[PDB]
């Protein structure tokens, strides 16, 4: 028998489905969506990590000259210095006076640990979204993992289930992200190979393994200082430890609709947004025939207290008749009021209770028992707690009733104010039309 | 705690002396049977327990 209906998709939500076969007696299904995982495609734009100098002992060439040579090295330097006059630990040595002549090298190359400690750069699109949903009816728990869309169909106890595609396509991550170990950033990185020197990704290989890479540091050399062999450079600093040490605020403590980040792979989870429809195929075997299920007749509802608090605040009681005793499935037909059960237990004594959460003033909504209706109104009182640690179990409707007490005293105003006013209508026409005979 | 529906009042005697003088009998309907905490909301009548 095929069904449709619509959850809210919020984790820990009760949501109880009602479904109602002419031939069979009516069924409510419950299903609670335990966990949610949104996990966004990634595709690799580069690695970045800290940076090493290398810098080779420098080549003093004794009475002569020497001349610089050219290498295919990431950010090569390579200068040549005259009028040297080195000096060691026992004397100085190039014996000639003042013909002497200085090589240096120097080149930049990634640092050691890179393959353990580095940052990547991603672009994020058409993110995908997979789900785990509790689902309990008649005497059949247990939970299933689904991917939300309409292409992923869950057996459970011979129904089929399908799970479409979400109401919003709304996603924290932006085009670029920054990863790093266990946070995610929402950055615009400068593409690959057009660094700058002294901030994020001065030095970029292209994956982790990659042998390539382009750096760009700003590496310059010094003329040496009279009498030593030292070889001085200057380089700005290492734009990945800046970048450490003043990115900024982070996603993990800022994503909007209270959902956790995670790492490895990226995803963000619990992130409560939109509309999951549902698609359903249930067989012959679930529903019960009439003839089994107990009947009920003159089924009326009252409310013995009401207070529109986030847990279940308001207990109802239902007085029937009943030719016997056994099982029937409780449902409410409006949002305003969530029931606490699905199934309930009928006596010959003919009284039930229940229990309803909801979140405005004056509710009014239909319950129905079993194969039968009945209409119930209440008023509702605040709740004195300012401040709870769960959830709210309501939809969150605040409009009342067109017959609670403030809508009826409007209703009585208007009425007044329009009947006066018609008064005077029939007063005017009277007197022109009086006119208008004559 | 029990659910209290259809409560109605009637006062069998009266009698307005110092000592507690006065029997009054309250009708409801109950689905399970249990403890209350009764209470008058005028200083007029003060009840026993
Ligand atoms: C041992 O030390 C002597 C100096 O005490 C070294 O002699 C120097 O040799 C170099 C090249 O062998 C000379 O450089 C060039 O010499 C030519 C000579 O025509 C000159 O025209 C160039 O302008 C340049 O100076 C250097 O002048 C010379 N020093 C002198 C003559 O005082 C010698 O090379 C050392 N031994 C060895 C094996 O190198
Ligand atoms: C359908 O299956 C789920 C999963 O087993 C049932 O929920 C489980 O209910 C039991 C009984 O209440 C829980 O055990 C107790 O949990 C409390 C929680 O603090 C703990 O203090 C107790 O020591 C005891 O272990 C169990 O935790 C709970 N599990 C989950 C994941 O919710 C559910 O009740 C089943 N449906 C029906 C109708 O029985």
């Amino acid at each position: 028998y095929e069904h449709s209906t619509v959850m809210p998709n919020v984790v820990g939500f009760p949501y109880k489905a009602h479904i109602e076969r002419p031939g069979y007696s009516p069924l409510t299904l419950q299903m609670q969506v335990v966990e949610t995982s949104l996990e966004p495609t990634l595709n690799l734009e580069y690695i970045t990590c800290e940076y090493k100098t290398v810098v080779p002992s420098p080549y003093v060439k004794c009475c002569g000259a020497s001349e610089c040579s050219t290498k295919e090295k990431p950010d090569y330097q390579c200068k040549v210095y005259t009028g040297v006059y080195p000096f060691m630990w026992g004397g100085a040595y190039c014996f000639c006076d003042s013909e002497n002549t200085q090589l240096s090298e120097a080149y930049v190359d990634r640092s050691d640990v890179c393959r353990h400690d580095h940052a990547s750069a991603y672009k994020a699109h058409t993110a995908s979204l997979k789900a785990k949903v509790r689902v309990m009816y008649g005497n059949v728990n247990q939970t299933v993992d689904v991917y939300v869309n309409g292409d992923h169909a869950v057996t459970i106890g011979g129904t089929q289930f399908i799970f479409g595609p979400l109401s919003s396509a709304w996603t924290p991550f932006d085009n670029k992200i920054v990863v790093y170990k266990d946070e995610v950033f929402n950055q615009d990185f400068p593409p690959y190979g057009s660094g700058q020197p002294g901030r994020f990704g001065d030095i970029q290989s292209r994956t982790v393994e990659s042998n390539d890479l382009y750096a760009n540091t700003a590496l310059k050399l010094a003329r040496p200082s009279p009498g030593m062999v030292h070889v001085p450079y200057t380089q700005t600093p290492s734009g990945f430890k800046y970048w450490l040490k003043e990115k900024g605020t982070a996603l993990n403590t800022k994503a909007p609709f209270g959902c956790q980040i995670k790492t490895n792979p990226v995803r963000a989870m619990n992130c409560a947004v939109g509309n999951i429809p549902v698609s359903m195929n249930l067989p012959d075997s679930a529903f019960t025939r009439i003839v089994e299920a107990p009947t009920i007749i003159d089924l009326t509802c009252t409310v013995a207290t009401c207070t529109h608090s986030s847990d279940f605040g308001g207990v109802l009681t239902l007085t029937y008749k009943t030719d016997k005793n056994g099982d029937c499935s409780v449902h409410s037909h409006s949002n305003v009021a969530t029931l606490q059960e699905a199934t309930a237990k009928v006596k010959t004594a003919g009284k039930v209770t229940l229990h309803f959460s909801t979140a405005s003033a004056s509710p009014s909504f239909v319950v129905s028992l079993c194969s039968a209706r009945a209409t119930c109104s209440a008023s509702c009182e605040p709740p004195k707690d300012h401040i709870v640690p769960y959830a709210a179990s309501h939809s969150n409707v605040v409009f009342p009733d067109m017959s609670g007490t403030a809508l009826s005293w409007v209703q009585k105003i208007s009425g007044g104010l329009g009947a006066f006013a018609i008064g005077a209508i029939l007063v005017l026409v009277v007197v022109t039309c009086i006119g208008l005979r004559r």
